[PDB]
């Protein structure tokens, strides 16, 4: 028989907050990875080159690395199969040095300088839908409510409630600016769970103004 | 079934292999998937109810009518090309949240956001390059060529060459010669006529192909 | 298991591993393939006759000459980057059909539509990002950088940075400094001189590298 896979069907999603173990990843409530078509868990397949994962754990716990770029994911995010977070910044390749090659001191002597540069944290905000096989490059911030298209290659920050495909192409904003601004103040992802339950009929609709009134009367 | 590929020299005839009732594929169309290992139904056609991991739930008769994958004759589908089915998979960009709240977690106010996209329709004599992704509901007209790694979200006119993010590079022939191919439809000819005309098909001589049609096919 | 990557800290020296007669790769170039598992010749180089699935077929001689994959020195090839060989794979966009009719199925009128694209040539000091796809016939010049997930179908000039659908983002350096690097070619220096200049190579001081060349290397 063959080696098991992480998912038994594409009907299944994995709650990330209950699963993730890398101290360098932070994932908020309800966010899930539906990874059936790429076989492996979120931490072994989707999050790449993050020190402290399974293949680098023993090396990370030696404590000789210093701080690295972290991956922070908000609440209520939908991460589709094969979506990829590229960590570890430039992975030691300096486009501004004469060579991008990572000469080893073992082969090229003591003149070698380390070209690793942090890119900063990768941040995914709340209520973000990341389509299948999108690739998120180091250091980007994807604002709340954004949609990343399948196969998108995201190298720039994504404004809240933007829809972005391909080579950072913003194809629309989900709502008008005034209503976007409204969702960013009331922040329904931060409400107590019973208030989200109570307003579920409004969240499964386009009536932002109804949502804003529920906030005024009940949440505040 | 899970008949593998021994090398990239071999393709898999699709009409003889596919079992999903929601997939239609015509004669001679194949999948050359050596570099992605698994079968066309397992690896290339994604999120289609009735496939291997969801055959049980589909046979239970719960969902009704889903979008189908329709593929014509004489198509060439390269390793890792993917057809994305199941519409918006329940995410509604026009609702406040895209999150698919479960009833068992968020109560009865949950509304099902699923929306079909319509069938995915691929015509005849279409060439789909390696690791292209075909998004839900797209129609790809006869004779079109999809570049490797293309991400196709709009309909593709017959005999056009499309790459990248729906970038139409060109059309394969002049408009009048396209129209001639779309009338004569060599992919529907009796096999003897395709064989007899094979020396013309392996050329650019469309009007000589039309001469053959007028005189022998009718 | 020995050819497996144990972690993404691990890279495979290509000149010591590659066996396909139709691949040439220079000193020190490597493949960091942990996230796509298989070796460089199994996963990155595609449709090249003489690889493992087609060795016995290529042993016969049925085919003659095919496009080769040529990679220079000091190239960094990230996981899942792909080199597409075998040219048009017998699909002729200028013929009425792109379908590769087999003679067993359609008879003796079948004509072979295969056309070579030319060798795929990667220069020296090239960095190819993860899951980029290099299409047949492409020349990638010295010092170039190919972004992650780029799809390269046109030639890449020296020291250019290319992403997406052949998008030229920038050149790494001013034109004059690129010219200086294309003259002095540090990748061809005796190893003693590469070591001695390591402190310069690990910086942006091209004119200092030129000073080293003039005073110690220049033929
Ligand atoms: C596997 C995906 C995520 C599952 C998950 O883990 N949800 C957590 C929600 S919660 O924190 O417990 O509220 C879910 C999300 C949406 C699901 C899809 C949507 O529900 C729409 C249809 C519904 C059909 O019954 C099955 C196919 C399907 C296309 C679903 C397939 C699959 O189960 C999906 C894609
Ligand atoms: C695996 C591909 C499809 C195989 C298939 O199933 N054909 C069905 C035709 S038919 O209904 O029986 O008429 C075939 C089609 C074209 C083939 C390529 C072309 O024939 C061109 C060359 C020819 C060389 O002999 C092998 C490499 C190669 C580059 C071939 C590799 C591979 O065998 C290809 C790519
Ligand atoms: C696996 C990669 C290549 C290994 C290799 O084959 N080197 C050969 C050079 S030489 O002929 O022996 O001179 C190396 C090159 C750059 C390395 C990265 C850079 O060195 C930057 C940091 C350094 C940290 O110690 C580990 C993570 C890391 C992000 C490294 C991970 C990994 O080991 C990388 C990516
Ligand atoms: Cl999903
Ligand atoms: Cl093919
Ligand atoms: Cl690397």
């Amino acid at each position: 028989s063959n080696a098991m896979e992480a998912f038994n069907s594409w009907l299944e999603g994995q709650n990330l907050k209950e699963q993730v173990k890398n101290p360098n990843i932070e994932v908020g409530d309800y966010s899930y990875y539906s990874g059936f078509y790429h076989s492996k868990t979120f931490e072994e397949q989707a999050v790449r080159y993050l020190l402290g994962d399974a293949p680098t754990q023993e090396v990370w716990e030696s404590g000789q690395f210093g701080e690295v770029d972290k991956l922070r994911i908000g609440k209520f995010c939908s991460i589709a199969s094969g979506a990829t977070f590229m960590m570890a910044g430039n992975q030691g390749h300096r486009a501004d040095w004469i060579s991008t090659f990572p000469f080893s001191k073992k082969e090229f002597g003591e003149g070698v300088k380390d070209g690793f540069q942090r890119a900063g944290d990768t941040i995914v905000g709340n209520d973000v839908w990341i389509g299948s096989e999108a690739m998120i490059m180091p250091g980007v911030h994807i604002g709340d409510g954004a949609i990343i298209g399948a196969r998108a290659v995201i190298t720039k920050n994504v404004a809240p409630y933007s829809v972005v495909v391909g080579n950072n192409v913003v194809v629309k904003k989900r709502f008008d600016e005034n209503l976007i601004q409204t969702l960013l103040v009331i922040k329904w992802w931060d409400w107590p769970l019973q208030h989200i339950k109570n307003t579920m009929e409004i969240l499964c609709s386009g009536h932002i103004e109804e949502l804003e009134q529920y906030f005024i009367k009940n949440v505040g």
